[PDB]
């Protein structure tokens, strides 16, 4: 079945500019900006679209080893992204896939909202529990802050 999760995040970096950096550059700036948080990100398969996998690897004493990840669309106009995690970190007997959508809205102050919604679709019921849902909320803010950092202190990158 499938446990749905909705959730929403705020920037002060635009909406166009924020989509250039933290989507569609996330294998390079992740394990720049954020060592800590991604050891490194590798390309499996693929081009960028749809189909494309990468392997996201955790540093030492991160509760997984690493996630593959595969691009599920790519909205460049809407700023919209979606991706499902299909191996590794929770994956399993008990969890087929993570599939996640996030769209990146502009604000008029400047900044931008981004609209998370997450999808775990598990095998045989094995409920999806707060604790699992915290970790990858802290992860995804670690990395969007990390991010935004380098972009207010990198006025040249992604404009
Ligand atoms: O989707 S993520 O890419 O990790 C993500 C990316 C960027 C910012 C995020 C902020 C909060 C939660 C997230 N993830 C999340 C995790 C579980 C449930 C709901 C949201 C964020």
């Amino acid at each position: 079945g499938v446990f749905n999760y909705e959730t929403e995040a705020t920037s002060v970096i635009p909406a166009a500019r924020l989509f250039k950096a933290f989507i569609l550059d996330g294998d390079n700036l992740f394990p720049k900006v954020a060592p800590q948080a991604i050891s490194s990100v590798e390309n499996i398969e693929g081009n960028g679209g749809p189909g494309t996998i990468k392997k996201i690897s955790f540093p030492e004493g991160f509760p997984f080893k690493y996630v593959k990840d595969r691009v599920d669309e790519v909205d460049h106009t809407n700023f919209k992204y979606s991706y499902s995690v299909i191996e590794g970190g929770p994956v399993g007997d008990t969890l087929e896939k993570i599939s996640n959508e996030i769209k990146i809205v502009a604000t008029p102050n400047g900044g931008s909202i981004l609209k998370i919604n997450n999808k775990y679709h598990t095998k045989g019921d094995h409920e999806v529990k707060a604790e699992q849902i915290k970790a990858s909320k802290e992860m995804g803010e670690t990395l969007l802050r990390a991010v935004e950092s380098y972009l207010l202190a990198h006025s040249d990158a992604y404009n």
